[PDB]
């Protein structure tokens, strides 16, 4: 009854990051001084990562929440499901689409059809749901009710389509400075009115982090098999394959570093026990910055300047954990387990784990302090030793206390 | 104490997957008469990723076997495992290196160089497991015994390392013919001595399911929106984007087949209560030639031989999924549920939705009897449209039966 929301988000984390591919692959090298539109076109594409990544998790859990009063599933509630995948697959291509087309109307109507396709499949889920409640409802407050709850819900998951149609339709008819529309389907569900569960988020944070882990030998291993065409440029296997030694060394950083960002996000979810909407929304920023982060290692690996930005990337994708961690402060008895709130058992313990990196970042771009700038090849190897010899390290700490 | 499996098993479905990226890359195009060449390396792209699926997924295998023998884990343990699946996840570099590059031994070298590095990393987590028995292994079959299991795993995780150590010593020290010693590292789990659990081959099999659905829209969104140079080439914003549509109707057709794929892979595992060897044995099959079918359809979206081929892929995909489903012949008492036994409730609907691509993909490849081969697009709309009144098409006949 749940194996498709597995797919589900497994798939979602997949169309989420689709866009952090054109930020890696976009020319790394400056070999010609055209660095100002190199430059640009980066931060182009971070922007358009960072936005697509930002609307499909917007419609990961309006998904979720959507299928949270749906309990059961039937068959055709599957097949629903993957043409409403299907449908939601298509916004980072229509985005991007809308993004490089902004005055022309036919973006915008792409985007909008992309947008109402999916608000469209999941009213039919409703409203394939609603008749037959005896079975599909989640428990006997969904489905054993007045039963309004098919307006409040259908309103809910179709006001985002009927939101921008006035936004395609306001597009060519009308003067197209209405972008808001669509920034207001996206801000409704947060501030209209006025949470995810922990499982569909560990689903989703688990796919984007092994998506962001291999993002580096995705491509290490299609296009850095030495082709046998080297006797042109000796023989000499070995040094052909010490040539993209760099390469290998961003994998091996980008790996390590994402690994260890995951094993402190899963410590945190293994003791959270219900997830707030503020730690979602932390959790949405830091999958984001955890994506961008291969761009840093892979720019560094490649100078005190860009060890700056990947320092940033690593405090950024860091820091949100850590915040999302903190706040906890009016609800360690709702979110955590009783083993790690103030002056619980390991607390300290989750504490350091979670703290490691944001404060090795701070450590780092402390760089500025010195001249030594690849500072950070050890220390990337001291965070990546500490949580070995780690939960010994605060025992020793909370001894000497007293 | 199972999300670092969840993780792992999501970023070995990548790993074995990755190999099917320079298969969907390659110059389909015939542009130039050029075109045996094109088929031979096609043909050698399509066995590398065949070979290295096989093997990233023996590895995976051995893995959660591995990790059914340590029921519990620590912090340490989850450390070990990201040291484990960053050791495996360059089985594909190593394993394409080594298949470019038969003759030196510097490719199989670094080849076995990988597996036994997996192979220690793994020799560490048992031997940091069973030094703390008291915890870390399994709910007691292995914690409270006569602990000699230490050796028999050992020999069991280590005989694959210490097998291909002789083969990376006989390449260069001796004739390097002796390729099989790897073979026989891939084939002792399998014929030395003369099963894996549902929850991780159902991992697995939705993230290699979730990474070939998505395989044509993670290109045709980093490749295929056009930049605004089409100026060059009237505007038309329309006519530019009516230009990739065949490679949209490659994504439509290649989504809609293995998102019904799944959902037939979906329904089975959702009755199998215990999953044996044969069919996990057939599950990796069937994944494997799931993940060869989005060239199948991006071919057959560019003739009779182009959709012959398609439909031979489609049927092999999905006779592998009926193959392991009629796998129950005398053990539908052990695995399948009682609802899916012969004459179960549902047993009807079961054969039914999965035979329903087997048959439908001899019933396309009877093209022969005819010249209208075009007759596979309206066989795909008919496919994607029966599972949903299949229920109801399957109760009609069951009726009229009496």
């Amino acid at each position: 009854s749940q194996r498709m929301l597995s797919f589900s988000d497994a798939l979602l984390s997949i169309i989420a990051t689709v866009m952090i591919l054109p930020v890696t692959h976009t020319e790394i090298s400056p070999e010609q001084q055209f660095d100002r539109s190199v430059q640009r076109l980066l931060a182009t594409r971070i922007a358009v990562y960072l936005m697509t990544f930002l609307i499909v998790t917007v419609a990961w859990a309006a998904h979720t929440r959507l299928f949270q009063v749906v309990g059961k599933t039937d068959d055709t509630l599957a097949l629903l499901n993957l043409a409403c995948m299907m449908t939601i697959t298509f916004l980072p291509y229509t985005f991007s689409l809308m993004v490089t087309f902004p005055d022309v109307p036919l973006g915008i109507f792409l985007f909008c059809v992309c947008v109402i396709a999916i608000g469209v499949v999941q009213a039919l889920i409703v409203g394939y749901a609603f008749h037959f409640p005896h079975l599909l409802s989640p428990q006997i407050q969904r489905s054993a009710h007045r039963a309004l709850y098919r307006r409040h819900v259908l309103g809910i998951v179709l006001q985002g389509p009927a939101l921008c149609f006035a936004a395609a339709i306001f597009s060519l008819f009308f003067v197209p400075l209405s972008y808001l529309l669509m920034v207001t389907v996206i801000l409704l569900p947060y501030v209209s009115k006025v949470p995810l569960s922990k499982e569909r988020v560990e689903a989703f944070s688990d796919g984007v982090y092994a998506i962001v882990a291999t993002l580096l030998i995705l491509d290490i291993c299609e296009d850095n098999v030495p082709d046998p065409k080297d006797v042109k440029e000796s023989g000499s296997l070995v040094a052909a394959l010490s040539a993209t030694g760099p390469r290998f060394l961003a994998y091996f950083g980008s790996f390590a570093t994402v690994g260890l960002l995951w094993f402190a996000h899963h410590s945190l979810f293994l003791h959270v026990r219900k997830a707030t909407r503020a730690m979602g929304l932390l959790n949405t920023l830091s999958l984001a910055f955890v994506g961008g982060l291969p761009l840093a290692y892979q720019q560094t690996s490649a100078e005190l300047e860009r060890v700056r930005v990947s320092c940033t990337i690593i405090f950024l994708a860091s820091i949100f954990q850590l915040a999302m961690w903190t706040t906890a402060l009016l609800h360690q008895a709702e979110t955590l387990q009783p083993s790690v709130w103030f002056g619980g058992r390991e607390h300290v313990l989750m504490f350091a784990k979670l703290a490691l990196y944001p404060c090795a970042s701070l450590l780092a771009f402390a760089s500025t302090c010195l001249l030594s700038r690849f500072s950070v090849g050890i220390f990337h190897l001291m965070q990546i030793a500490v949580p070995c010899a780690f939960l010994l390290l605060r025992l020793l700490v909370g001894l000497a206390l007293a």
